[PDB]
């Protein structure tokens, strides 16, 4: 599914991401825009052989099992294919674990380089939340 901006913001709020670990909702919408263009089915293969999955581009080296990333972990205890669902529950639950790991949202390269330090509230402007 390709979400709309305000549609995704509402879904992320219903799933508890607004102000999770201190990160306002606009941060999460901004990260999803630049990681996946709001597309739950996005995949991208990395240099090390791992793959990033879903709306928040969660990586198979640490967070999910895709059966083809040798010596990797599965810290979210899910198949990576669960992160491609039109339902964002699995991506949200795993993202909550990632953002609690110590480096906050700096784990997402697109967030650090394109959202951090900007007016992220603009990403939820106009939305009925
Ligand atoms: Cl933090
Ligand atoms: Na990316
Ligand atoms: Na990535
Ligand atoms: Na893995
Ligand atoms: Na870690």
């Amino acid at each position: 599914k390709v979400f709309g901006r305000c549609e995704l913001a509402a879904a992320m709020k219903r799933h508890g991401l607004d102000n999770y670990r201190g990160y306002s909702l606009g941060n999460w919408v901004c990260a999803a825009k630049f990681e996946s263009n709001f597309n739950t089915q996005a995949t991208n293969r990395n240099t090390d052989g791992s793959t990033d999955y879903g709306i928040l581009q969660i990586n198979s080296r640490w967070w999910c099992n895709d059966g083809r990333t040798p010596g990797s972990r599965n810290l979210c205890n899910i198949p990576c294919s669960a992160l491609l669902s039109s339902d964002i529950t699995a991506s949200v639950n795993c993202a909550k674990k990632i953002v609690s790991d110590g480096n906050g949202m700096n784990a997402w390269v697109a967030w650090r380089n394109r959202c951090k330090g900007t007016d992220v509230q603009a990403w939820i402007r106009g939305c009925r939340l």
